[PDB]
C-alpha cells in the first residue's frame, strides 16, 4: 500500500462534477474545484485546470493527472510549513502517509491548527494522539475516514486499509 492507493480508497474516483461531503464542487479523486455555489463557476475552474472545454466531465487520465499534482503539492506544502515539517521528519514511512492524507483533505492550514495532536505525534505518544485527534469536527463529520487515518497513526501499519 502507498499514499496513492490510500487516498484513492478514501476519496473515490468520479469523472463528472460532484459535490463533496461538505457540498463543494469536486471532480476526480477528491480535487476541490471551488467553494462557490455556482455550478458555472465550477465548470470554469475545471476547464482552467484541464486546459480544455470539458463541459463538466473528464477522462481517467485527466483525473489521475490532477491527483498526481495534488499529492505532490500536499507533500511540498508539508515540507514548506514550519509547523508541519518537523512532525513529518520525525515520523516513520506509514505514519508520514497518514499526515499527507490529512493535508490533502483539509489543507495545510487546517492540519497546522491541530497543535496538541501534532505535539503528541512528535513525541510518539500514539494512544494519546489518537484520542486527541478524535476530538475534532473532522472526526465528527467524516468518522469512517477519520478512524482509518487515526488507526494508521496509532499503529503505524496499514491494517485499516487492508480490509477495503
Amino acid at each position: 500500500m502507498n499514499i496513492f492507493e490510500m487516498l484513492r480508497i478514501d476519496e473515490g474516483l468520479r469523472l463528472k462534477i460532484y459535490k463533496d461531503t461538505e457540498g463543494y464542487y469536486t471532480i476526480g479523486i477528491g480535487h476541490l474545484l471551488t467553494k462557490s455555489p455556482d455550478l458555472n463557476a465550477a465548470k470554469s475552474e475545471l476547464d482552467k485546470a484541464i486546459g480544455r472545454n470539458c463541459n463538466g466531465v473528464i477522462t481517467k487520465d485527466e483525473a489521475e493527472k490532477l491527483f498526481n499534482q495534488d499529492v505532490d503539492a500536499a507533500v511540498r506544502g508539508i515540507l514548506r510549513n514550519a509547523k508541519l515539517k518537523p512532525v513529518y521528519d520525525s515520523l516513520d514511512a506509514v505514519r508520514r502517509c497518514a499526515l499527507i492524507n490529512m493535508v490533502f483533505q483539509m489543507g495545510e492550514t487546517g492540519v497546522a491548527g491541530f497543535t496538541n495532536s501534532l505535539r503528541m505525534l512528535q513525541q510518539k505518544r500514539w494512544d494519546e494522539a489518537a484520542v486527541n485527534l478524535a476530538k475534532s469536527r473532522w472526526y465528527n463529520q467524516t468518522p469512517n475516514r477519520a478512524k482509518r487515518v487515526i488507526t494508521t497513526f496509532r499503529t503505524g501499519t496499514w491494517d485499516a486499509y487492508k480490509n477495503l
